[PDB]
């Protein structure tokens, strides 16, 4: 079989927390004795209009932070701001702090999301950073602070944290140092995003799945050169293919005994017949939110 | 869509998993308290499995016969006992993570979240239906079994699926935490198929609420139907007929929207016996039947 699978949660739920500043509250992550955040909780709604976050910031004190793990509250005895990131410094370590980095994800990875409300943990689901560099989430008010992330060995690499909505219902948000993926800012204004692309390399992954999984209807006799493809690829706004695509593609290829190219002769036929009708691993639409490693670690 | 499969967080259900070896068969096991909880088989050899006496095999077990480990670090076992395909482990230490929890039985179309583990170790996440036919459209490898199945409510776990099997289709079987098979099916290495599916009527009404929550709309009509026209009709598409239940688990969204589930019931049928004509519903030309109610109210609100 093959879903959409996340990463086990726990060792992020262990790091989640409630920041309340005036009448906002969002989330924050409690690593070691610092309460990560994003800034707009400082904001109040005449100030999210137009935020000078270095100004507001100045005007407040630790005491004004109230942070919550569970029903105890933590003492704030230090802040500073990293780019759209608030520092809590607190006066206790958090013993359940895991082995973490912070990363910084590339368009098309994927990476778990912990949705949480009132720093409780409440779903958990996989995601894809989108060229456009929003993410589709589900996400409603009071998850900011929510984070994405991957878990590798027994460490967590931090990727995401939710700070936004746009007008169309994909989501934006920063990295673990406070600087968003893509044009946007914390600020309470419409935002649109630059045109999306399909991310082609995931596609394939997903269609070698739907191969391992015994569905073959869309496979067929022919071949493709990289270029050509490509070609077809930008036509129809899907990310051209590289060679590191192709290289990264191998193990799926040499298990399904099917090459690369020949997999993109197949994905071009659907990008100009369609599907007709039928699905693909019980979708009507062209999957694009499995990495080749994803497909990997759950086929194999 | 604005939708997804949302799994519940699953710490609480990691911080449960443990392994259990009988020889050089190891699955997952679930330590809840002083008992891990696993699956009878692990007390087979693979030719056992092929046709396995379940009595005449534990009979011949003692408790220092069965390796339970957290991690690398051994739980001793101190009692066993067989509840229908379930081995229930008494241990001599209380697991100190033990939420609170039920163990409950759940209906084909209800949706759980399944922490797919593999010597104990937790693997992914990832939402679960019921099928009507008693399979769940699962994604485990080798090792698997004693996977669990489970729901969160508040900080209550409820703990509602076991895994056990994989069948010829690609499906999914297994128990519930009282070692009762979901379906017709046994635990042997014996050919085994899954009945003729059907769709889960009570969650496409579920997704054509959540459709007028959002504001899609153009599906309903002015007319109305009971309940044995509509069941008899569904039938005719392979779609399930509707229970009580299912009517009363409607309830909150008819509330929120206004659209008696009978009304919306009218609308589905017409939708089945006229189709879309190219229209979309929540875009997508396919009606989802992988939501629930709840699952509808979580993320809508
Ligand atoms: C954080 N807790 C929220 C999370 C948002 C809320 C709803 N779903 C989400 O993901 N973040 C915000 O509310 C941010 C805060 C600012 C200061 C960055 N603002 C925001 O996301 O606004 C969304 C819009 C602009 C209201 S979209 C819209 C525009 C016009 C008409 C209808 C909708
Ligand atoms: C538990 N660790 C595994 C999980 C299986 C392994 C691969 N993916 C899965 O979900 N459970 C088994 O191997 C069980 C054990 C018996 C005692 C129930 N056996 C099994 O699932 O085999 C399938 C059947 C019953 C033989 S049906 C079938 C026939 C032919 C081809 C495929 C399936």
């Amino acid at each position: 079989g093959f879903r959409k699978m996340a990463f086990p949660s726990g060792k992020v739920e262990g790091c989640m927390v409630q920041v309340t500043c005036g009448t906002t509250t969002l989330n924050g992550l409690w690593l070691d004795d610092v309460v990560y955040c994003p800034r707009h909780v400082i904001c109040t709604s005449e100030d999210m209009l137009n935020p000078n976050y270095e100004d507001l910031l100045i005007r407040k004190s630790n005491h004004n932070f109230l942070v919550q793990a569970g029903n105890v509250q933590l003492r704030v005895i230090g802040h500073s701001m990293q780019n759209c990131v608030l520092k809590l410094k607190v006066d206790t370590a958090n013993p359940k702090t895991p082995k973490y980095k912070f990363v910084r994800i590339q368009p098309g990875q994927t990476f778990s999301v912990l949705a949480c409300y009132n720093g409780s943990p409440s779903g958990v689901y996989q995601c894809a950073m989108r060229p456009n560099f929003t993410i589709k989430g589900s996400f409603l008010n009071g998850s900011c602070g929510s984070v994405g992330f991957n878990i590798d060995y027994d460490c967590v690499s931090f990727c995401y944290m939710h700070h936004m909505e746009l007008p169309t219902g994909v989501h934006a948000g920063t990295d673990l140092e406070g600087n968003f993926y893509g044009p946007f800012v914390d600020r309470q204004t419409a935002q649109a995003a630059g045109t999306d692309t399909t991310i082609t390399v995931n596609v394939l992954a997903w269609l070698y799945a739907a191969v391992i999984n015994g569905d073959r209807w869309f496979l067929n006799r022919f071949t493709t050169t990289l270029n050509d493809f490509n070609l077809v690829a930008m036509k129809y706004n899907y990310e051209p293919l590289t060679q590191d695509h192709v290289d990264i593609l191998g193990p799926l290829s040499a298990q399904t005994g099917i090459a690369v190219l020949d997999m993109c002769a197949s994905l071009k036929e659907l990008l100009q017949n369609g599907m007709n009708g039928r699905t693909i691993l019980g979708s009507a639409l062209l999957e694009d939110e499995f990495t080749p490693f994803d497909v990997v670690r759950q086929c194999s």
